[PDB]
């Protein structure tokens, strides 16, 4: 999560370090380090602090469920996720994510989790146009609910784009469908802003870009641009008018939670992410330069895909582009290209054969072309150590 | 004064380091490199963000450890009633607090609880050497119910900080040592709270002399200044996890946080040099015990107990005749504010008054908080005794 | 006197050793399994088994396969009632709301639970029955709401729990249950093994209480105790679906059961012509009821309930103040004996004396058991009148 | 001719054995006072309705056993895939035959499966001695996967008749007893089909020489002529269940059905004195096996296996190359009418022709079924001669 938890500045920016008032709660004598703002998606005006997006996802589940329990349905209790999707490392987070190394047959998905098709087009959609394999994938949802029990089901999770497993930007019509089905069946909606978070793309959160209107959302990293461990959980007023108009087991966080020192920070991080307007140099100014400069796989046979939006991007290491192929072991040519990316003058990752980039937001127009000819020199390069190599 | 230990304020730590985000690449100043102080047969260490994330991850390990030996059916762990071990779903299911588990969602599968050694509220007049056993043996009666081939460990705070105090009689932890081996299981001890000079020795384990194989630390690691969670390991558990690891081959070497680290990294470095660990249990603690053993003739104080650098006492109706209020907490907390609004830091679960002072405390300071609460114990005596009880 | 058998006490010659006892696979021999539609209203198919146990067991896989082809493989769980006997098959022990068969957690199995019984004499002391019938009926709505209308698939229950002693619901009970199996849109299976074939004033107990179940199972009463055989009847609703794309239960309707069990194929016909249920229902039953309903002046009897061809009465220490003994069971079974040894065949679930006589019974044969039981009342009334009981 | 065992038809029996249904009160002619013919260490039995309801009461008892030893967790039982262990939700779950489970309502919690020793449906090339070893060890690999103290029993017909006749090779069953004696579990074998009166002895348990701790019987007890189910028990399992009893304290004082017991009683008292079994396994058997083994040069058959009184054989499309059809059953069943429309009785599980004749078979009759079977095979062979199949 290097350069992806960091969501604003490279280095050398200074901050209201050491508050020196670090414990919490209790009668007077403080300075109030947790009175933060709402550049939030329009209808969200409460939130809940924790130790991480991993210590975040753990509490959403007691949330979504306490909710439906106090409305009369101690059964609307399951939640739906997707395969190959990162959703935190907390055993909850593990149950929530459809990665194969968390579950490992037993242990997880603990009671109350199962996973649906994830909209990965280059490798789960042969030639279908994009507008439908986002519909298909979106309806794959409704299948799982009529295959479970609406009065069993409680909400649906999803990062706006699956980062941590190779960018799975959704075909444009995925989110629009998902919008109806949450209204036709009437359940809840939580989005994971641990990644994406405070900018990383066109707008602030992934909500307003893709417009969606989540009942809840965690934010964690990027709140401090990696600078601090702070776990966030923003709620919607519906969800809120239930846990709070009827509660007592959750009248303590909104009374006190989180750590003053990690908060007192992000206040400036957002308060300095605002004015200077990176959010606007990032979306109306510097990003249409990354994507027009990215996606230029041009004539790189190893690349058969090249994608991205806003401030993140990726592309897939194939063997050939006539047949849209992958290597027999999709991961040897990827895991041996990272080093050829870090050992040449640029930082990049690759969940398998998918070189993934996620750079921060102060970037200018001149430090862009660099990680173009840096990777173009790492991409024309890994095109001789795998061909010379027999694979 | 609980999450923190030893350093109220005025102390300067390596703050603004301004090299902060490091996951794989060099820990700039290697901030993740700390010290195996007095863990002993515990020489490796795993980082998180808080204890809630520690006790969370401490379960994926056990269930991973055993399965590599051939026993994917040894999974269920066991805890204790009124014992806190986090607030994350693994931790909320592990802790013995009923006001978090509601209609199935907690406890998760592979969790159950046992009879907690609360001799005050659970033991009439039985000799502590006895109650220590039956509440210890209350474990063995929970393993045969399930099967020594289904159990995968037993956790426990050395003493329950978050459920008042709950000292185990001397005879408790002695037995536990026997059962945990007679049935071949692992012992993780909750250290987050008792950790770090909060008792007489470094960790709460050395006092009671046990040799756990995983402990979770947090808060105490930096005396409250920074969020972080820690998880410890035995030369054992580690060897096997690494013998044929994989998913976990990425922590002891690239985990935790570069900033919070160096801070705590300063926190302990100064607890050593300045020898607070030594001023706390050897010099001052006994005065604290010796002087907190003073319930005397307060019809409200009937129990008085303490170990190292922490203590408590219970509120009642009548001292000699066994009797307690008709709803402690309607009378305890109403004494909590009577300690702060008089001049002393004191939480109240509702009737078991507590004291969690830092390690730099001084005799005079000892004397100081005594009369101040005697005033608060002279006062609340008629505040609620003056009423119709 | 005796259950399972519902017709002819002894010496009635059926069509025995018909031999040719092969069925099903080859062309049939003489059509053993072809039985009458003698008043099930709209139920027009049937499935066969070996006994009540081996019957209800097959109603689950059916029910749960019903919704499984309407598009809701999750209406899988079913409800039943306490102090009810629905077989000794494992699902028959789970469906039966009796604790003495629920072995551990293995019994009851997933997808079953239990609700209040309309036992107006043990659950209700003086409450108005109608409301007691309404609530204990409303106790279902609660459970479904306690489980989830899209989790529940149906509900079973005995027209009168002959196994739970005898538990006639208040007149307002079932009329409300009719509504709820629609309010939540679900099925309704009734158990007629005991109540089936007379036993009540009508044929089944459905017809008496006026209802329309989706399936019902019968046994014993079919062969009047003469042959092992179990029947599981079905509605023209549930049917159309199973055959609309059959495959798993297109097997029995076309062929299942047992030839020689067609014995009952004459147990009903010879129950039809002679008009036994006829005279049984309209002629002899009303005589019996008003007469058995005569606790009169018997400090042992204070409840007196009877229906169709079946009744009971609870035994009591003192009825001026409604009472039971200090051990209902140490004394009740001390009278059944005092019935047979005195000359009448009664059973006692513990203090609730029972009777279920075959349907051929006559008028003059009514008074005979009466004084005789009375002769067992006055006796048992005073034998323990001298003890320390 | 599967369920039934001896006496093709026309043999008369003590039918009309009076007409009763007794239990607690006195009885006539004793009733269900049957015999003990070569079970050996078995001297008890629990009478049942059908082999479905038989294999269902061997499970509560199974667990009720380990319960009363103090192991409430030894709940599990291990079966074998493609095995017919009843239709009762226990029998259908225990049975390793998919199509009975339905993915949701079965398998009930607490049942998994292993591999079946199908030497020619899988592993026709490995030396039989080893495929028996692995096929046996296949049990340990799932007990080292569950919990040697979670597991509670292994259920295996001597041979899977419903699945054809997949006779376990020689080395399979020796290890099974070694293993069953190692990990501390019981042994339960379904002698319903196989045993009672087929094979080379009464029950097959005497042929393979194993010491079953539990045994169901049914069907062939009456040679079909009545519905009956039986649960034979081991003095081991015995000294235990009745000591407390509970759900089995008295059942042996009365159960079953007087009439289905009076019948079979003769079926055993007559199968002895007429020496059916004796001639069955000594004289009339080895001539049959010697002759069914004659797949000779039939391109359709590739193996000819059988043992005692029962056999079958595999159909294919080439032999030297053992190639099986692209969808056996589009061709197996198509050879089943080709024996009824010629004059002999065979079932086909999908491509395997099973033969299940009775014990009163004669030599001239043996020779009959042979040339008449060959007429079929030689009839069944011309019908494809290289279709597009």
């Amino acid at each position: 999560r290097k350069e992806l938890a960091e969501v604003a500045y490279r280095q050398m920016q200074e901050l209201p370090y050491y508050n020196n008032f670090f414990q919490c709660s209790h009668p007077p004598a403080i300075e109030l380090s947790r009175l933060l703002s709402e550049v939030t998606p329009k209808h969200m005006n409460h939130v809940f602090f924790t130790g991480s997006g991993s210590d975040s996802n753990d509490t959403i589940l007691r949330m979504v469920r306490y909710y439906w329990k106090l409305l009369g349905k101690p059964y609307k209790k399951v939640v739906i996720s997707r395969e190959n999707a990162y959703h935190g490392s907390t055993v909850a987070g593990a149950s929530l994510s459809g990665m194969k190394a968390m579950h490992a047959q037993g242990d997880l998905p603990i009671p109350g989790i199962e996973h649906i098709e994830q909209p990965y087009h280059f490798g789960r959609a042969p030639d279908m146009d994009p507008a439908e394999f986002g519909r298909q994938a979106a309806q794959a949802l409704e299948r799982k609910i009529d295959e479970i029990g609406e009065c069993n089901v409680a909400a649906f999770i999803a990062e706006p784009i699956q980062g941590a497993g190779g960018v799975i930007i959704p075909p444009d019509s995925y989110w629009p469908e998902i919008k109806r089905i949450c209204a036709e069946r009437d359940i809840l909606l939580i989005v994971d802003e641990v990644i994406t978070g405070f900018g990383r793309l066109g707008t602030w959160f992934g909500s307003q870009y893709y417009d969606l209107q989540p009942d809840l959302m965690p934010i964690a990293k990027g709140l401090s641009s990696g600078y601090m461990p702070i776990g966030g959980v923003m709620v919607s007023d519906r969800v809120a008018k239930v846990v709070i108009e009827e509660g007592g087991e959750f009248f303590h966080g909104y009374t006190y939670s989180g750590h003053p020192v990690a908060a007192a920070v992000a206040a400036e991080n957002i308060r300095i992410m605002r004015d200077e307007g990176i959010i606007e140099r990032a979306g109306a100014e510097i990003a249409p330069y990354l994507q027009a400069r990215w996606r230029e796989l041009g004539e790189h046979p190893l690349v058969g895909e090249a994608r991205g939006v806003g401030m993140v991007a990726a592309l897939e290491l194939v063997k050939s582009k006539q047949p849209l192929e992958r290597f027999e072991e999709p991961g040897k040519v990827g895991s041996l290209c990272r080093d050829l990316s870090v050992k040449n003058g640029l930082v990049m990752r690759a969940v398998g054969g998918t070189m993934i980039i996620s750079p921060p937001l102060v970037l200018s127009r001149e430090q862009v072309d660099e990680l173009i000819d840096k990777a173009r020199r790492t991409l024309d390069e890994t095109h001789k150590a795998i061909g010379g190599a027999l694979e």
